[PDB]
RNA sequence: GGGAUGAGCUGUGGGUAGGGGUGAAAGGCCAAUCAAACUCCGUGAUAGCUGGUUCUCCCCGAAAUGCAUUUAGGUGCAGC
């Protein structure tokens, strides 16, 4: 009853990751880190 | 300082338009930009390149080697 007692089950929902917001969680390059074509690209999986 | 009756100077009106014009020829000039004007559109062009990417704490923690490469400052697989 009363749908302020509804709640998900454990493990179902997990929080995203943000992943260019500080030094505390993925930093600034955002789990990059290179210079090369990973920095800005992808590389085609037939290459 | 040169020309200053001449292949002179100048006013008004007009014509030639972009791989086109015009050039007593310098790649010169075509609205302060010209080895191909400007504006809008394709368009948020592309850039193996440069720069940037924002709150916290806990645990662990590298690599700068091998092979291949229109390859060597990139990338694929291995190694960590
Ligand atoms: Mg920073
Ligand atoms: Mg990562
Ligand atoms: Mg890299
Ligand atoms: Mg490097
Ligand atoms: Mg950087
Ligand atoms: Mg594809
Ligand atoms: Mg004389
Ligand atoms: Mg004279
Ligand atoms: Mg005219
Ligand atoms: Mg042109
Ligand atoms: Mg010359
Ligand atoms: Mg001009
Ligand atoms: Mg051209
Ligand atoms: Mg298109
Ligand atoms: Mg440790």
């Amino acid at each position: 009853l009363k749908l302020h007692d509804l709640r998900p089950a454990r493990g179902s929902k997990i929080a995203r990751t943000r992943v260019g917001r500080g030094d505390g969680s993925k930093g600034k390059t955002a789990g990059r880190g290179t210079k090369g074509t990973r920095a800005r690209k992808q590389v085609p999986v037939t290459f």
